[PDB]
């Protein structure tokens, strides 16, 4: 089944259901994914109206960009030449500057392949917006698949050369409850080194490191809280994790995480080289979801993209956008329940 | 009574009918007008579908900008220093660069004041989009009364000083079909001036004219095909009508236009100067607005504004907007038939 209905503001809820009764939904506004359940569980953090988001918290599980994390001073060099973007965060970039893609209402279209369903949002971003060179024709696809698969495939071509480094940005939370810490969830993860933060400030700080001691090794299953309860001065910084992981082998074909409480999990699996996992630390704010102030940890993200940082340490990648070049990324959440 | 429907590529139509029977439709792609019956015959130009719009022409009933009309070789001079836009026409800057405002799907809220029914649209317009400083918070509220009025209210406010001057590109055909010309019907305008195009580039020329003396003398009203067959130099260079016109007296209180056909009549009234006028001179180019090959001439828009050209022809006005003032415009379409 697949169910349109009015979100509010404008905006549409396109929700899809499979063969195995799974319901999930997206908006338009910011090409983003507003629930998941299964047996009336939400597997995510969301909000019952566009309004919500604009007014509590536009981040949540929406398609941010074009550039994902933080940007040191909005800089960035493109052939050559200095470019500053839009400064949204002091004089950091954050997730493509003020009023981006996630705040937009993207248009549509949506395709019933009988297993799976795909919804296809577009959006164009305009040449200097936001300091970005282009244009740029971007689309995004949220499709779900009769196996519990949700998958997000990015597509984009720019008439400049330009930067480009997108993501989705989820929240999971199995107890389904906000006001319950992620605490008690296992978590797998196939990264052995971590990009260091070297301030409250956020940005990069040059090093890559070996989290193999230290409790940030995830390699083999372990509590969330190990890393919570820890005091690497990494964690206590950030007041629990909003790092970026790197992963050891590339590829789509591996699972690179695992999120998994009780008798129910989600897998990930990417096409990027690394996974930002940001565990809302909050603290006292307490968004509210569903009438449930969310706790300190109130979930955790699994960004797939490039590392942030790139700019300070080119190890990590190279985000730019060749103009005429056709830009693709694909990552997947499989939901099991074994 | 008010109602709303999908429109497609996740677009919304939102019909209003008043107490008359009169009803009027709206999109928030390009916060625009889609139809306007009476009596079950269209009094403007419109299609059914938002692919129609973005297949077929992107321009009717939107609001264009965030500048309406030609700007020589996209520049503009703000604050002291030169600045380029998108050339979208040739080395042109036609309605403010390419995939602009009319593109978008912007967000929305309906007000119902029972006599009244507002739709309040609503766009970002981000620092640099297609080279313009920003950025720019529009909303554009179209209304309809239960005494057949519609009306644009717009609304805009700028993070840093940048030009502004945006329009409603409406079409009127009293015909009720694209296939029967325009030149049925009757025109009363209340502007003495108009300002010449200087070649098939429709750029401005520098010349303010006395149109008196001239078959684009249209304050006694007059029948359209007086100025179609005319062999005025600017009318054949147009093929039509294709200029911006001076109004003489400024002022929301006047009736500055009146278009007519046979016991139905529209009236214009604007807060701004100037009226561009363009007669669909398609040739033969044939679109099909509900099936119907539309004619040469066969519609007319009524384009209210500060004349384009003031870059060239400073005395046209200033379409400067400084950071933190507030932009505001108003034009109305009131249906008569008496």
């Amino acid at each position: 089944s697949i169910k349109i209905r009015d979100f509010g503001l404008g905006s549409d809820l396109i929700s899809l259901t499979n063969k195995a009764g799974v319901t999930i939904s997206f908006t338009n506004l910011g090409a983003r994914i507003v629930d998941w359940q299964k047996d009336g569980k939400h597997l995510i953090l969301g909000f019952d109206s566009a309004k919500e988001y604009l007014e509590k918290d536009a981040y949540p599980g929406a398609t941010v960009g074009p550039t994902a994390g933080r940007i040191k001073d909005g800089l960035v060099k493109i052939s050559g030449k200095d470019y500053i973007l839009n400064q949204n965060e002091g004089p950091q970039t954050l997730h493509g500057g003020e009023e981006s893609i996630h705040t937009k209402l993207w248009t549509y279209e949506v395709t019933d392949l009988g297993a799976e369903v795909q919804v296809k949002f577009s959006l164009v971003s305009n040449d200097g917006t936001n300091g970005y060179p282009g244009k740029i024709e971007m689309s995004v696809t949220h499709s779900f698949d009769d196996d519990n698969k949700w998958k997000i495939h990015y597509e984009a071509i720019s008439d400049k050369d330009t930067v480009f480094n997108p993501t989705g940005h989820v929240y999971f939370n199995l107890n389904g409850d906000a006001s319950e810490s992620v605490e008690n969830h296992g978590l797998r993860l196939a990264a052995s080194r971590f990009v260091p933060l070297k301030d409250q400030t956020e940005i990069v700080r040059g090093d890559i490191v070996d989290i193999k001691n230290t409790d940030l090794d995830f390699r083999q299953e372990k509590q969330l809280s190990n890393a919570f309860n820890s005091n690497m001065e990494q964690v206590q910084l950030v007041k629990g994790i909003d790092h970026p992981f790197l992963l050891d082998q590339l590829g789509l074909d591996k699972e690179q995480a695992r999120l998994t409480l009780d008798d129910t999990s989600i897998s990930v699996f990417t096409d990027q080289p690394s996974i930002v996992i940001f565990t809302a630390n909050f603290g006292d704010l307490g968004t509210l979801y569903h009438e449930k102030k969310q706790v300190h940890h109130g979930g955790i993200t699994f960004e797939c993209q490039v590392s942030p940082g790139s700019e300070q340490i080119p190890e990590l990648g190279d985000i730019s956008l060749k103009a005429g070049e056709k830009y693709q990324a694909t990552t997947i959440y499989s939901l099991h329940t074994k």
